[PDB]
């Protein structure tokens, strides 16, 4: 038989929802700091590049990824949550923090470049954290 199986392919899933209109919502000062200080801090690091967005398992050669992660975040969903007012308070946003670097924990073996990359933002992570109002 000439049926090899070369389609159907693989995909990305849909990225996390960066808006819902039924969610509760607030700001807050906690919320503000966690956009204006604290994500906009992270984001200029040099470790911050492949924690910007979404994980593309297809041009990034990742194709066990998402077999691997069922609850994806990053901190480009996490920036546009923040832009949009999505979330009702600030554990909820760490939470997504906390989720991105468990996520990168999980895959990946102690040493690996993109393990270093995350404990260095996760340690600064939470020393901008301590400061919250
Ligand atoms: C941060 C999410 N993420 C991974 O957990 C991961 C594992 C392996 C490669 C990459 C990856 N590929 S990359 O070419 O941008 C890169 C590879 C190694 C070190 C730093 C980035 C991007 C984002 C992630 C991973």
């Amino acid at each position: 038989h000439h049926h090899h199986h070369l389609v159907p392919r693989g995909s990305n899933p849909p990225p996390p929802e960066t808006s819902n209109p039924n969610k509760p919502k607030r700001q807050t000062n906690q919320l503000q700091y966690l956009l204006r200080v604290v994500l906009k801090t992270l984001w200029k690091h040099q470790f911050a590049w492949p924690f910007q967005q979404p994980v593309d398992a297809v041009k990034l050669n990742l194709p066990d990824y998402y077999k691997i992660i069922k609850t994806p975040m990053d901190m480009g969903t996490i920036k546009k949550r923040l832009e949009n007012n999505y979330y009702w308070n600030a554990q909820e946003c760490i939470q997504d923090f906390n989720t991105m670097f468990t996520n990168c924990y999980i895959y990946n073996k102690p040493g690996d470049d993109i393990v270093l990359m995350a404990e260095a933002l996760e340690k600064l992570f939470l020393q901008k954290i301590n400061e919250l109002p």
